[PDB]
C-alpha cells in the first residue's frame, strides 16, 4: 500500500514537471521559487496592480540580480517595458514594494530615479533591465509575480 | 517512508497551489470547483462549441450567480460578450443546456430572451453580466468551463 | 497517517488533470505523453529553436501519424503553417532530428522536399497538415513539444 502511493506521487512529479515547462512557455520565468508572468499586454499601473492582486499575487518585484534578469527576458521577448510594483507615493525619493519595506536590491539606470516633472511615482523596467522611475499614468507591460 | 513521502506530496501541493494561480492568469477564473477559460478571440457559436467539447470541456454554462459573476470577470476583461452554451434551438422558448436539463439559472437582462427576428437561438453575455438570446451566426468571446 | 495521504494523493490527481485541460486550451495539444504547445507568434528557425530549447522543450517533432495529426489542429487553430525540428543543414537530402537521428515518420506534400533555390534546409508544416521544405530564414508560427 505504502508502495501503491509511491507509483502515484511518482507519476504526479513526472506530470507536473512537464506541465510546469508547457505553463512558462511562452509567457512566464522561474526563478527561484518565485514565477513571473506576463499577461501580454499593456495597462496604467493601478489596473496592473488590481490584475496581479487579484490572480492572488502582486506586481513584479524584483529582489536581486537573478530575479531582475529573469524578468528581463520577459520585457525582452515582448519587447515592451514593464512596471514594477515598487513606488514612492506614500513618501517622494523613498520606494517601497508594497508592504511597505524598502528597497532591499535596485538596478536604476544612470540618473534615476529622478522624478521628471515632479511627477513620476512608479518604476519600469527596460529591456537592458534597468529601472527608470515613470508616471503612474502611462500604460506599460503587466508582469505579475507568484 | 511515510516521513518522506509527506515530504513530497506537501511539495506537490505547495508547488501546485502556486501554478493554479499562475496557470489562471490572466485568462482564467476559479469559481467553487469550476473553472472559466477564455480563448481570448470570438467565433460564431457552433465552432465556439466544438472548441471547448474538443478541449476536454464545455461553453460557459453558469448554474448560480457566482458563477455568473466569476464569467462576467472575464467578460469584462476582455472588454467582449462572450457565447454561453445554453440554446433553445430544439425547442423554441426553452433554453437548455448541452445535456438537455432546463436552466437551472438565469440573469436575462428585461425584456430577454425575444427571439428578435424570429431567429436568436444563442445566449450572450454583456460586461454588465445579463444575458440576451442572439443570433447564432454571430461571433462573441470563447469562454469555456473545465 | 496513510489513509491521509491517499486521500490527498487522489484529490491531488484530481485537481491536476482539471488544470491540464485547462492548460491546453487554445495553445495546446496532448497526444499520447507528448504536448505540443504554440507561442502565438512567428519567428525565424533559429530563433523558434532557441525559444524551444530554452523553455526545456524542442520544436515539434512529429514521429507519427497521430503526431501530426494533433500538431495540424494547432496549426489550423492558429491559421499559421509552422517550423518542425528537422533540418537537413549537414547532409542536404538527409532530414535529421536535433539528435541527428534519420526521420522515422514524414508527411511530404507532392513535390517535396525540393530544395527551392538551393536553399531550403529546414521543414514546414501546413494547415492540411503535409509538410515542405522551407528556408529557415523565413518566419513560421513557434511550436514546442515538451
Ligand atoms: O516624462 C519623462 C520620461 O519620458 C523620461 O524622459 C527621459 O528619458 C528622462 O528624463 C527620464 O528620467 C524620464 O522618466
Ligand atoms: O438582432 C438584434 C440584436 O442586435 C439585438 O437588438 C436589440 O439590442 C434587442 O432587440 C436585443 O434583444 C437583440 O438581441
Ligand atoms: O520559397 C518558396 C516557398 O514559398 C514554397 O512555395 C510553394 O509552396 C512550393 O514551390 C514550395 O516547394 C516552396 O518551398
Ligand atoms: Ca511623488
Ligand atoms: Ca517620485
Ligand atoms: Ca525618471
Ligand atoms: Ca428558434
Ligand atoms: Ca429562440
Ligand atoms: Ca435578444
Ligand atoms: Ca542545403
Ligand atoms: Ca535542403
Ligand atoms: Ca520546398
Amino acid at each position: 500500500q505504502v508502495e501503491a502511493l509511491q507509483g502515484q506521487v511518482q507519476h504526479l512529479q513526472a506530470a507536473f514537471s512537464q506541465y510546469k515547462k508547457v505553463e512558462l512557455f511562452p509567457n512566464g520565468q522561474s526563478v527561484g521559487e518565485k514565477i513571473f508572468k506576463t499577461a501580454g499586454f499593456v495597462k496604467p499601473f493601478t489596473e496592473a496592480q488590481l490584475l496581479c492582486t487579484q490572480a492572488g499575487g502582486q506586481l513584479a518585484s524584483p529582489r536581486s540580480a537573478a530575479e531582475n534578469a529573469a524578468l528581463q527576458q520577459l520585457v525582452v521577448a515582448k519587447n515592451e517595458a514593464a512596471f514594477l510594483s515598487m513606488t514612492d507615493s506614500k513618501t517622494e525619493g523613498k520606494f517601497t514594494y508594497p508592504t511597505g519595506e524598502s528597497l532591499v536590491y535596485s538596478n536604476w539606470a544612470p540618473g534615476e530615479p529622478n522624478d521628471d516633472g515632479g511627477s513620476e511615482d512608479c518604476v519600469e523596467i527596460f529591456t537592458n533591465g534597468k529601472w527608470n522611475d515613470r508616471a503612474c499614468g502611462e500604460k506599460r507591460l503587466v508582469v505579475c509575480e507568484f
